[PDB]
């Protein structure tokens, strides 16, 4: 799962812009990945961080955490630094068994990949709608 | 939001399975969205749950769980009543404030679905790897 | 009773502003609709509540409510994300005998309407004057 | 809002009947003024009651309270009291704040003028119609 | 099981065609899906609601439940409000199996179709006789 | 109400099969029937009984109710004895008034099993679709 650029584009609520999730890399306490290098100014940015597990006798699976932050800068109108004061993300956990099928671990993921394109959660997430 | 045709495709390495969720109905009490077609059997172990929608004055700020299953269920020996011995699952939370705007929402939920094709997350999910 | 767009023609003071209530729902532990006109997530959102229902034979009878608010307030001056301080609202019930026809729920309706157009309650808004 | 007959005109199920609201006064000790039928039978059958704040003594506050009631009076058997029939009332408030401007509560009162003429409302009053 | 209307007949003595049940939605708090005859007036329809299923894993057991409505009423002897003087019922509640099923259902749906054909309900029912 | 073999064709998903009920006698109270499958399991294992309504007595003595009750065994290879896994169970009960013609009560009966044949409840029961 090399972390090169991964471009993620043809995205909002009409399928219109893009962004940027070039890596920063691994931490080497915890074997988390994560998504950066936009240029920008840090933690006004958006950022994507995915991390993974080993099939540890301590689990008797494996995981992968992925989230995702965009949050909003404001910025007060006077000092000095920015800061975020709206958050707006998600964060999926996964969890497949070491002695999954790995056909039911790459459905789960399109499974996602489909209902985020599917017009329940897109209203309610788009348009905040109670589901019926 | 609807209750209506969602049908998750391009499902497993190949992109060519499907699953139809089509909700029929959300727990009355609660606000939330049972998907499923899976098939009058299979309804017990192929299951999705996409809840709360429902806004309130005691949440203030919106969020959304998305929970996807998709087990594999063993027949007994000689016998009846087969059940799931392995998952091959997904939990997904989708948080925003109570100021945020709806392309921010959309950003994120099309950015994951997007994410999830990325091939980053096809090898950490089939293969199991870490961002190498 | 659907979860249709619903536009607002002309209203204020000289009939010149409109609305579109684009239809998010109905809120599934309420039973009720909910209508609303940008999709953030509500602090300063118009918003409009509708529900026809049955109550149980100890109250033997039919009512339909509904509930049009509008908040307000001043702006978030030198930061972001200004909150509702002020709420404006309409709240109409209307009662009726299961026997009734529905030319004279009809009736009830539409007098309202023809009603709320008319200088007494024109009056008691402009003027803010109490009636005799 | 000294009372005045009012005339409410394209009213009833195919919004084209007429029916005129004559007023009737007392020191309003009970805030409710009464416009109804020129009578003498039908004034104390048809009628609309207003009740227009004049905020309490908890200083609060500006509103409007509107009953609108239209029975069927119905001559049956020999009886002499066809005025005893079918009940109830549309209970209408407009609900303000201390210092809401007009222009606000003005909205509050085309507001819902302009969606009792609403199919959302048409269809929940005269055939009783979910929203789904 | 989409509500949509539904036409029944030849279901009195004479193989006649009477009944249609047309609005249609379902109550969310309730999870009561109604069709039925109230042009105007609720109290005199004909009405078959399905109370519509979604268990807990502590029960498994989808059960539906249809209720069957089927009011006489009378002026006869009156100038208005017709009212109901006899009602015909029934209610029938389908049980499921814990790890679901298919056919088994299928035969208890059908059977129940067939039985009520049978000379021994014919009778048991029609005339109320004991079974003898 | 003679008691006779009940014969039931049309039975299943595809209207193929038949089932059919040999009485077992009448005594829960006299005249309810008891009509089981053939064999020793099915002896204990299929069945449909039905109420008996009451010459007059106050009108709680009433009430038609047919239990039609479908367990089904499961077996060990070479096993003797089967015994239930599964069960399908339609709990119908009929009410009517003392004085409801004969019309009615047949009416009820084939009303229901025009219901039964309806794609409102072939999704509802066999697909395990709840009615929205």
């Amino acid at each position: 799962a090399k972390l090169e650029t991964v471009t993620l584009g043809n995205i909002g609520k009409d399928g219109k812009q893009t962004l940027v999730l070039n890596p920063r890399g691994v931490n080497p306490t915890n074997g988390v990945a994560s998504l950066s290098q936009a240029g920008a100014v840090p933690a006004l940015e958006k950022r994507v961080t995915v991390s993974v597990s080993q099939p540890s006798r301590n689990r008797k699976n494996y995981k992968v955490q992925v989230k995702i932050q965009n949050p909003t800068a404001c910025t007060a109108n006077g000092s000095c630094d920015p800061s975020v004061t709206r958050q707006a993300y998600a964060d999926v956990t996964f969890s497949f068994t070491q002695y999954s099928t790995d056909e039911e671990r790459a459905f789960v993921r399109t499974e996602l990949a489909a209902l985020l394109a599917s017009p329940l959660l897109i209203d309610a997430i788009d348009q905040l709608n109670p589901a019926y």
